[PDB]
């Protein structure tokens, strides 16, 4: 119920060993059935009021949420939560229909907050996890090198502390391309220097939001490709324990589920987006996406 | 009060008569209400009554609607504010004849005097006539704005393509201002001049129509006056003002289907910001669609607003009749007097 | 460089020989050289020299100016990229001539083929003539700004008062560009509409000078072509040509001594452009903030620097030459 998995299908770029049908909500490639599935015609702005603003009304309640992006290389994980400059600097990024959910979401957080009328507050971090290792995207002064610390936190159990992980002030839409354009160009150097990472490493985006005073927060995880591995063997276990409550949550197994803990139980709404290929070489990989989003919530079908 | 809302239900159509539709619908001008049969071919007892701040029956003439709803806001307008009409309501009930009208077929009247004329025609002509009159110094623009699969196109831009999108952007002086890059305002210094501007519109909107698809029942269209005006007295106060009339008109209420589904979205939002507004709850959700975002400066600060919302006499449209009622109700909520 | 500086002088024309007066400039097209004789009979052998990377003698047609200045700049745009092309100097040098041209006495003529056309018919002609040909889908639109005393005016809206000044506002999506809210785009399907849309144009800088003073003399003329052309992976490329006729270089004494502003700085950002100093003064006048998404880049920029040959012109001559070569400093040659 407050976890929804979805299926997202991208466009080709011939031979389609897919399909996909939005009113039965399943899958055909071999059948599953989710909460939601979206073909390769689907767009940016679709994903983003079906998934995402439903979840970011919870957060502005003062809640505390998490949408995951699932799949292997080539299926749109980085499309899905980035997505792309449309050509011509024809748009604002504010505008742009090839822009991903993280852009849509700080955007909508400045236009339902300045709709309210009432002081508001917004902070960003982006830390990544790289080989079971915590690295700060957004801070300015570290080298690339530098692993941050984490340890439980004494005031909150289901909590944890990230010691010194930068939260940068968003103060105004405006400024938040600054801040996502330097972590990017960080983020490229953290993976030339380590072992052509991209595709290997973790990305937890947090949004926080303080409105002057209940706190909502928000976390956007573009997670390490998914064919073949720890992080993600633990993440659909703590994902199938809570789908059905069966008791200790195996949190502690992974920094991403010990990071996440917090939000991954509470008071919250929590999805995973699997990006799938219509191609015919990726087949074993589909299979996979479709049994991994289908071990994380267990839907028979019709 | 400053919010009205009022209903208009038109005569029967052909397709409704041939159909051996009946009428379910009842207005009542002078208590202000609207009365739906819901209960079909079966019950002729249960009935659903609405009260709103003026009901027109299927007799209305356009220049009822105008001297009613439009005259008043005029008024305002010329005072030097900006104001907003809306026509609501399911494809096919009256949203373009109520804001247009139509030409009397067998030539006769001139399109000033035409029984048939609709809102803007009335608007424009009298806009010229009270100026010229207490010979204010002025001037009119005109712009016509349509929204459509969430972009934004020009109409009345005589020399660009059908398919040239526009872009907005915030306007830095003003908060609730945006700019809509390349959007024309053409000055208009007369009747004639208005009409042969609005004459090529339609042509150059058929032609977008021919290549877009469902798209006169699925865009919004914002049409826009603005005045500037300088009145000027020998041994007397000059003032200047600035006055400002959005006509919109919806696209259809009925409801790819993610089209479908997101012209759905943004009526929603219209809603949202009315109810808002007449309760002068504090958040507006002004920046949750488009529409509202391009009307924020006019339903913001102080205006009047009406909407007017169609609907279709036939027992074939029952569900759209009630959902119309149900938006206009929701927008603002009046309560049923006792009978 | 792709900042092209070339000089033309004007010939001695009729009121000039009414004035009984006196040649004092001389053009060395091979050596790319003017001078001017400095004394008047003070010593009259006294010279000033002075090289650019073309010069133009009373001779040069207008064909001539085309094919050295504007065929290689149209190329650039035609390829994608962003050019401006200036015409400065005095009054009554030349500058009209140069970017507008003037129609055959008789009717001889079309101006497609006029030999007395300027930079801007001939552009146009050539820019629908060459993407024609090219086979390929593409659209024109032009937009003609004035700025007088720092006031932004559209003389190619039809039926807006000459006297409604324009907001500009910076463009968000990019760094260099502006947004003149309201400044109209005429989408021109053909070379026919150019020439009625020019001539709407004329009429309204002719009421418009009858209005406030100077004007013509007094005011910056931006006249811009955009081209959107469909490419094949399926493309736009987008070009962009500015041709900017500037205010009287000579020099009520307030507007003046803003003109002398912009075009101060507009020399001081070319400057900025041929030797490279760090920060381009754009921001500091509203000619080059508009300006400045033709200035930056991968850019063709000329300036096309007129003259008079006349004694009676000595001193307005010497700031125009002396203008130009602040601008970009090359060095004689034997
Ligand atoms: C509309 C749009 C979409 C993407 C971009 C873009 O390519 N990037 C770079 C990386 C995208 N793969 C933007 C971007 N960068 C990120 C960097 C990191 Cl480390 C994590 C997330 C992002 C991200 O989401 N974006 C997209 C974006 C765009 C505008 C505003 C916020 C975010 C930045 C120029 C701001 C630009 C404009
Ligand atoms: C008395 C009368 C009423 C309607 C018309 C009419 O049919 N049209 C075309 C649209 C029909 N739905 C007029 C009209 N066209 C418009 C085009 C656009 Cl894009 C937007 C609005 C209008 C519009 O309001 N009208 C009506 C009108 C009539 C006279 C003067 C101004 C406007 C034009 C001939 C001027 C003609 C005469
Ligand atoms: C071959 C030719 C050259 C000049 C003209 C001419 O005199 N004008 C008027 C302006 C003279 N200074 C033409 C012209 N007008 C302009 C108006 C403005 Cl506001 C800005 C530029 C021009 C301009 O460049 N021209 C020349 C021209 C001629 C034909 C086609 C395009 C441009 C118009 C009749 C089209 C006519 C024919
Ligand atoms: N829904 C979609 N619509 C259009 N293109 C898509 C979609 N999903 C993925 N793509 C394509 O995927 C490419 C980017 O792949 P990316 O998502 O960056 O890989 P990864 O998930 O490994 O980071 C882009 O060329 C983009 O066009
Ligand atoms: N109140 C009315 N009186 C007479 N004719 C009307 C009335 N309302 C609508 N019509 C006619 O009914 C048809 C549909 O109405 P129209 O306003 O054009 O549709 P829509 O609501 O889709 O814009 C048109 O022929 C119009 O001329
Ligand atoms: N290169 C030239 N060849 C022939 N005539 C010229 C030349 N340059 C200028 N003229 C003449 O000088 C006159 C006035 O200068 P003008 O062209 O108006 O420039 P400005 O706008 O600076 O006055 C024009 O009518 C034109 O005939
Ligand atoms: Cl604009
Ligand atoms: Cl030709
Ligand atoms: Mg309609």
């Amino acid at each position: 119920k407050n976890i929804q998995v979805v299926v997202r299908c991208r466009p080709f770029n011939a031979h389609s060993i897919v399909e996909c049908d939005p009113v039965r909500k399943e899958v055909s490639v071999k059948t599953y059935t989710f909460d939601m599935v979206f073909g390769a015609s689907t767009k940016q702005i679709d994903v983003y009021r079906s998934v995402v603003c439903p979840i970011l009304d919870e957060v502005i309640m003062g809640y505390n949420c998490t949408i995951f992006a699932y799949g292997q290389t080539g299926t749109g994980k980085t499309f899905t939560m980035e997505g792309e400059r449309s050509p011509n600097e024809e748009y604002t990024w504010e505008e742009d229909p090839l822009a991903g959910i993280i852009p849509r979401t700080l955007h909508q957080i400045f236009e339902k907050l300045t709709d309210n009328g009432t002081e508001f507050s917004v902070k960003v971090s982006l830390l990544e996890i790289y080989n079971e290792e915590l690295f700060d995207l957004l801070n300015p002064s570290s080298d690339v090198s530098e692993r941050l610390q984490m340890f439980d936190d004494p005031r909150n159990k289901r909590g944890v502390i990230i010691k010194g992980l930068e939260e940068i002030t968003v103060h105004n839409k405006d400024e938040v391309y600054q801040i996502l354009e330097k972590g990017a160009a960080k983020r490229t150097t953290a993976a030339t220097l380590m072992n052509a990472y991209s595709s290997r490493s973790h990305s937890v985006f947090s949004v926080t939001i303080h409105m002057k005073v209940k706190i909502g927060k928000l976390n956007l995880v573009d997670l390490a490709g998914s064919e073949n591995n720890q992080s993600l063997l633990t993440l659909g276990r703590v994902i199938t324990a809570l789908v059905e409550r069966t008791p200790h949550v195996p949190y502690r197994e992974s920094k991403l589920t010990r990071i996440l803990q917090d939000s991954l139980g509470g008071r919250t709404r929590t999805s995973i987006i699997a990006t799938i290929s219509p191609a015919s070489l990726n087949l074993e990989e589909t299979l996979s996406t479709l049994e991994y989003a289908h071990r994380a919530k267990n839907i028979l079908n019709k």
